[PDB]
This record gives structure tokens, sequence and C-alpha cells, in this order.
């Protein structure tokens, strides 16, 4: 009986009844944001998105019947499964971030749709030039994250009171938001040569990441 | 007839008086901002809108005798006849919403000369090996906009009340506008865990960004 | 007499002194800031200046007559005459606005010393092949500020009363600065649909910018 | 005895060792941060330190008799000793800015350990083909610093009133960080044609970091 499912899941229908589903149930998620939608409309989606669950999960199950031990050497088809198993943890208890973590499923239209995934696939194989680089960043951050506490906590507990308060803040100032008049203007109110880290900082952080993206450029090129 | 009206339209001085035209009505656009001018050449001005909206649907008139179907299959005329019509459409009713797009009349200065033509065309032949991305990122926001309104919506609905409003308020962050200062520091204030969706987010969608960019720069290469 | 000259100006040492010389005006442009400085070396200072001024405008004058038409062909020798002509218009009269131009002989500096010629000279040589570019840019600014003030003037006076606020405005919204806490938010207060002019706006102005980008980057190549 | 202790020092152990004391050294500099941790370790953690640094002190000596003058002259090596001096300072007396100093030993991680010392080289080699750039602005902000400071130091003294101040609030433009709802807009209050310094300001500005980057890119291949 092996074959006879194989043919069924190997199908051209097969794919597209499930992107077909995931697009409604993508839908569908956004109109389950509608307060106005909810009072109408409120039994037929409950019931609706307990129903599009459960096809998800045979399907699940049918595709590992069909490739066992391939099954879970795929990113994608894990990526599929996991997303599907957190949707299958019951709508209660623990906390609600379960809930909403669901919509995360429409990351499926990425997996169940080619071209897609030749896109995510570029995307993803430009990191791992990149570790080094990453790596560096954030052993500075950490010093600098470090240095941040043990200069400006005391007087500035919000913004360097805590090791990741400084991390936090020093993320903020390398996306440039803020940094003068929110930060190190008021900064300086108290320690005038404040501007002798942050500055560095600011160009040592803005350089990194100029290079990080010429390699990307030159690499692919 | 035909090839006598086909000389007019198809010469030097045709296209020539156009640009002339295109330039003054231009020109006069930017006067009719002026409060002081328009309380003395008020009437003149309201006139000599009048004016050059007529020769220009006869240009249009013109022009379609002489090519038709073709006509019709160029997409700058498409833009040159659209662009007539919205001006075509009397001053009241509806809304004066119509009346504002008129200024959108000088993108013919695009059209009728060329160069301004070859740019235009040159920065749109860029957008097709993009809608992949667009796509993906799209997808992403949509995504991230419905968890952001079902965790925030609650006790921030200025900014993520609604479906829409977490798109704009998650744009706003893509720009990193105010991205902590104005909406993250705030919001870690009851969520103290905020910082766990908008950092990722900030992540993913800067370094697609930067991917979009190279992609652009290797392909033209 | 002519050649006796001519060895003087096209000397090592007429070149490292007037080097030496831009140097020496420059340092001392930085200590007339001194509050302090100014009320001890105060007339030391104003002579010193008007001392300096005369050593260049004979430079200049020598210059003029060992290279005649030559000099006026020369965009660097242009700059300096300029630059020494600025310098001469008496310390009073008019406006104050001479007197601060006077540190832009400063840039002598990158005249005097090569190398300093070089990197201006390629940075500025990049400037044509972007014209057409840069023209669009204008047009669209111009349609745009066109519509902002129509659309926003009347109850956003300092913003967008005018052409000119319109464009220091948008071009604001294009550094992307402020655009949507301190401009777009405000404004949808009045016209929920802003969004629909700015969100546009912004990326076009960012997609051409990219592009002006990417263009130097390959050409360069 | 030399060849005993160059057989240690250049051991595969004798790095592995260190690059553990690195991080071990590095986790335990962030614990000291905690307000909890040194309640309860305080004392614990006091040794701790005064071993590592003893520990890098025999390292830093051993390794200087194996190379002699080859160690003061490997850039490296430097660092480890400036770093590990720097540490070696007492606790008190001067400023407690030598304390917070000790923490840049942490960029040793960079040193013992390969790979990290291959991007950090690749990283600064790129600085020599940048100095004319980074001389030139240098220049510019220098020249407009000295203008801002007579043109806008007066009415506002914190922002412009010191050439020092200009330098800080012109790097802040450069950013474009508040630049006009914080500086040009407040600016424009006093001096309605403020604008006319800090538009073109920002278009040299950026158009220089624009080619500083373009440099680098094509510069690579
Ligand atoms: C290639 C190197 C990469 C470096 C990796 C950087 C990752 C650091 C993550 C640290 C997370 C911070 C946690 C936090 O914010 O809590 C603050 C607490 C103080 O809380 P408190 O309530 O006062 O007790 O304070 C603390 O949590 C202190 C915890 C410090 C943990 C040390 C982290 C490992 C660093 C290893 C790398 C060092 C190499 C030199
Ligand atoms: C090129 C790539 C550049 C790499 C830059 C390194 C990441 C720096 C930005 C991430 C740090 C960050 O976002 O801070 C978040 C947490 C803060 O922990 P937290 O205890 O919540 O601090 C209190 C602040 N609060 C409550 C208001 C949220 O931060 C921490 O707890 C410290 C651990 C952060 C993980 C480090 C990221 C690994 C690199 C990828
Ligand atoms: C920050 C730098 O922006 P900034 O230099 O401030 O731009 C102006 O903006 C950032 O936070 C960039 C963080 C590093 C970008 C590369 C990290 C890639 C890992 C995430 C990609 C996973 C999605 C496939
Ligand atoms: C400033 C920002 C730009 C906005 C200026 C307003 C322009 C209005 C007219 C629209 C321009 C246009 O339709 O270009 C289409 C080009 C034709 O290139 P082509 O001459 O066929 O080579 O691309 C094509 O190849 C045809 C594709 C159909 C669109
Ligand atoms: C779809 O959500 O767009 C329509 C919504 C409609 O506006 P709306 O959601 O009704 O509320 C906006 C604020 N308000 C009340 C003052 C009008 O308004 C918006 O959502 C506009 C802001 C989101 C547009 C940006 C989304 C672009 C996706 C990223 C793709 C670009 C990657 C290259
Ligand atoms: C997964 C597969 C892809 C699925 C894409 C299908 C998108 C359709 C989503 C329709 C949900 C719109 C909606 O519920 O309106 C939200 C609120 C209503 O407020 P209300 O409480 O009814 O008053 O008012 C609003 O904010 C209206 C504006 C809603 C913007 C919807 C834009 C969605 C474009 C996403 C395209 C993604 C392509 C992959
Ligand atoms: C901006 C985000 O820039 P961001 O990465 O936040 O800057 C730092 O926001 C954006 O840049 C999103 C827009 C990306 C540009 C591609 C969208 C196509 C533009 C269509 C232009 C028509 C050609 C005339
Ligand atoms: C390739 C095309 C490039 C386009 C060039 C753009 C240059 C536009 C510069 C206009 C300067 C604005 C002057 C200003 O802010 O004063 C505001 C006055 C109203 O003051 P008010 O006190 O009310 O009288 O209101 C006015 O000043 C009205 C003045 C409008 C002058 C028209 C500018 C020439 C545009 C020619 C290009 C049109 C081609 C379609
Ligand atoms: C790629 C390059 C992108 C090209 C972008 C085009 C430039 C747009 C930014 C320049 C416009 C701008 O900065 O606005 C300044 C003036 C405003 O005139 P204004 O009468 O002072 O307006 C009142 C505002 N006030 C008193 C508070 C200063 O604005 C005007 O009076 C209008 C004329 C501006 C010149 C247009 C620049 C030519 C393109 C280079
Ligand atoms: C604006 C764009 O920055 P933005 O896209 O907001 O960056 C984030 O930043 C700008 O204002 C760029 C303006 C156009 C840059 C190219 C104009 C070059 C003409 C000036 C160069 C002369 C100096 C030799
Ligand atoms: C030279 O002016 O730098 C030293 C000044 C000294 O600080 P100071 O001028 O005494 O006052 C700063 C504010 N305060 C009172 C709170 C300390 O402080 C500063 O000037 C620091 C800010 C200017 C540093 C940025 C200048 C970089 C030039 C641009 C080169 C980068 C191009 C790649
Ligand atoms: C033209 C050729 C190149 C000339 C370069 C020579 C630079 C020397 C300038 C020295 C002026 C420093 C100064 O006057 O102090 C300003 C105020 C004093 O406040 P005060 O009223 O005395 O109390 O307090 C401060 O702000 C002290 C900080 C002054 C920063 C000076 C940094 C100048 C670096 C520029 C390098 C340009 C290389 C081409
Ligand atoms: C930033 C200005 O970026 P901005 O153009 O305002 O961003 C938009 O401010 C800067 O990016 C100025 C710094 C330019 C980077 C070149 C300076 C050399 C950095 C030395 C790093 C040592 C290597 C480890
Ligand atoms: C195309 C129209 C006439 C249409 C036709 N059928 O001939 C031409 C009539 C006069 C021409 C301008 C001028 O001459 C030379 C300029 C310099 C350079 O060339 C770049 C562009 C120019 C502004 C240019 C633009 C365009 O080309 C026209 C408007």
């Amino acid at each position: 009986m092996y074959l006879r499912i194989t043919n069924i899941v190997e199908s051209s229908f097969f794919t597209k009844f499930i992107i077909y589903l995931i697009v409604l149930n993508g839908i569908t998620m956004g109109l389950e944001t509608s307060k106005t939608f909810m009072q109408s409309f409120g039994v037929y989606t409950t019931l609706f998105n307990q129903i599009v669950i459960t096809i998800f999960t045979i399907e699940i199950i049918l595709r590992i019947y069909v490739h066992r031990i391939s099954f879970f050497k795929d990113p994608w088809s894990l990526f599929d499964f996991f997303v599907v198993a957190i949707s299958l943890v019951p709508t209660s208890s623990g906390f609600e971030i379960l809930r909403v973590l669901r919509v995360l499923g429409l990351f499926r239209l990425v997996t169940a749709v080619p071209q897609m995934r030749k896109i995510v696939s570029a995307l993803i194989s430009v990191i791992p030039g990149m570790l080094s680089v990453i790596a560096l960043m954030t052993l500075f951050f950490y010093i600098f994250a470090i240095m941040a506490t043990q200069l400006f906590g005391e007087r500035f507990p919000e913004w360097f009171g805590t090791l990741g308060e400084s991390f936090y803040t020093l993320f903020q100032v390398m996306t440039l938001e803020s940094w003068s008049m929110g930060i190190v203007r008021p900064l300086m109110e108290v320690y005038p040569y404040a501007w002798v880290f942050f500055i560095p900082f600011i160009f040592v952080v803005t350089f990194v990441m100029i290079n990080l993206v010429v390699a990307i450029c030159v690499d692919a090129m």
C-alpha cells in the first residue's frame, strides 16, 4: 500500500491543495484580527482552524511514511513539522505565546512553493561567510557593553544598568537611532568625555558593517 | 488626409512645442502656489490652464490617429493619455484629490523628453529581478504585522491596534526611525521581552534589504 | 624679467612656502575661535591675518603673469583667485557673511597640495554620470513638493505652507529623519490617508538613491 | 635552557591554555557586573582575577625570551603586552578609567585565536586606501566646524559654542540623527537661511561617504 499513498503525496494535486490551504489559512489569520469579524463569524472560524490543522497533520504524517529518514534531514520538512507541531499544542495552558507562534505557519508558503525556497536558500547561503565577522562583532559588543555598564550604569540605570541593558542600548546606538539627542548628549551632562566612548564605538561598528556588505557584494561577483 | 497630420505630429516642431508647454505648465503650477500671485494674476492663470489642457487633448487625439493601436500599447502614451484624462475631469465634484493629481502631468516632461525616458526605463527594468524578494518581504511583514497586532494592540492601540496600524509601525521600524526611543522602549515598559520580537525583525528586514541591494549591483555588471 | 619670476613661482620653495602659510592660517583660524585667545593675542592675530592676505594676493598676481590665459582656465587657480578675492573685501560693510566665507580659503590646502587635488578630482568626475538621475529627482521633488503644499499647507503651515517649506520637509523625509513620529503620524491625525502620499514617496526616493549608488559602483568597476 | 622554555611556549598546550584563560577571564568579567554575584562570590572573584593577571604576565615574559626583538615588532604581541600592562597598574590611584580599560584584554581572544586575526587583519588592510578621503573629510569638518561656531555659537552655545562642540554637532548631522527636528529647524527660527549651510554640508558629506564605500568594493575585487 506504500506506493498507493506515495502517488498521492507526490502528485501535483496534493501540493496544489496544501498551497491552497496555506493561503486560505493565511487569509483567515488576518481576518481573525478584526474585532468585527470575530463577533460575526466567531464560531465559524474557530472550527475552520481546528479543521485545517488536522489536514496538515495528516499531510505531515503521509509525508513521513513516504520519506522516513529523508524527511527528518530536509530543513524544509523539519520546519513544516515543527510549525505543525506548535499548532497542535492546546489553545490554553502555559502562556498564550504559542497561540501567536501559529501564524509562523504562513511561512509554509515558502516551503510548499518553490522559487520562494530558492530565494530563502540564496539568502541563507550568504550567512556562513559572515560568522567570523559576526563573531568579531559579538565579542566587540560584549566588551563595550561591559565597559558601558561599569561606566554609566550608576547614574543611568535604564540605559546601562545591566549587561543586557547595555547590549540593548548599544544596539540602538549602532542603528544610530537617537544616539546623540537621546543618549550621548544626556550622558555628557554628567560625563563630559562620554563622546570618547561613543564616537569610536560608532566608527568601528559602522566600519565593520560597511565591510560586511562589501564582502557579500564582491563575493557574489 | 492622414499623412497631412502625420507630418505635423511627427515633426520636430510638434514635440519641441509640447515640451515647451510642459515646462510652461510646470512653472505655472508652482506659481499657483503663491497666495500673493493668485490675488494678482488670479483670473490670468485660471484661463491659461484651461487653454493648455485643450492643446494637450488635441495633441493626444492627433497622436492617436497617427498611431491607433500602437498608441495604446506604448507605456508612455498610455501615461500621457491617463494623465491628460485626469486633467479633463471637472474642477469640482467628488473630491479635490483629482485637482492635485493634475500636477502629475509634469511627469510628462519624462515622456516628451528622451534621455529622461532612458533613465526611468533603466530604473524600472531592475524591478523584475526583485519581485521574489519583494514577495518574500511582504509575506514577512504580513506574518509579523499579524503577530504584533495580537501581542501589542490591546495596550498600544495607536501603533498595533489594527493589522494596518501594525503594517505602518513595522515599516517605520524597518526605516529604523525612532524604533527604540519611540516604540520598543515604551513597549518594554509593559512587555519586558518585546525586544525578542523587534531585534530579530530588524536583523531579518535589514539583512534582506542588504541582499536586495547586492542583487542590483552584481546583476547590473 | 618674466623668466626671473617664473623660476620663483615654479620653484619648490614657493609652493612649500604657500602650503606652509595655508596650514598656518588654518591653525590661526581655529584659534580665532577661542574667546580666551582673542582677549590675549587679540591685536597679534588681527595683524597676522592682514599680513597673510597680502602674501596671498602677491602670490595670485605672480601666478597670473607667469600663466596669463592658462591661469583663468585652471579650475584650481580660479578657486584660489576667487577665494583670495573674498578675503580682500573689507572686514565691515554689507553683511558679515563674507568674513565667515574667508575660512573657505583653507580649501586652498586641496589646491596647493597634490594628492588632495587627486581625490577631489576623482570624486567630482563621478558627478556627470548622475545628472540625468539628479534631474529626474529634482523634477520628482518639485512635483511632490507642489502636491504636499496644496494637500497639507493649510493645516500644517510650518512644514508644508510654502513650496520651499515643502521642499525642505520632503528632503527631511528623504533622509528619513523623524519622518513618522515627527511628520506623518501628526499629519494622519487630520488626514488619515496621508500615508498614501508618503510611503510611495519614500519607496521611490529610496529606490532611486540605491540605484544612484549602484551606478557609481558598477561603472567604476 | 632557552630551548626548554621555547618548546613550552611554542606548544599546542600553551596556546590552548591561554585561549582557555581568555574565555574564563572574559566570562568572569561579565559576572563581575551582577550586583547579586558580587555580594556572594565577592572575595572569590577578587582573587581569581589577581591569579589570571599573573599567569598572563608570566606568559608575556616567556613569550619575550623566545622571541626577543621579533616580539616587539609583532603588532599582536605589542597589543598583548600593552593590554597586560594596563592590567598591571594597581586597582587604585589616578582614575578608575584604567580599571575599565582592563576589559579590553578580551580582545586578546582575537590575538590568541587565528581566523580572528585573519578578519581583523583584512578589515585593517582596507584603511590605507582611505586616508586621503579621511584626510579630505577631516579638513572639511574643520572648515565647516569653524564656520558653524562663528555663525551659530552666540545664540546656540550648547551645539556650536565651541570648535569642538561644533565638531560633535556636525558629526551628529553627518549620521543624520535628529538633524532637522533637533538642530536645523530650531536653528532656522533665528537664522531663516541656516538651511544653506546644512543641506550642502549633508550632500557633500553623504556623497563622499558613498564614494568611500564604492572605493572599498571595487578595489577589493
Ligand atoms: C527631442 C526634442 C525635440 C523632439 C524631436 N522630434 O526632435 C528636443 C528639442 C530640443 C532638445 C534639447 C536641446 O536641443 C539639447 C539639450 C542638450 C542635450 O542634448 C540634452 C538634452 C537637451 C535639453 C535636449 C533635450 C531634447 O532632446 C530636445 C528637447
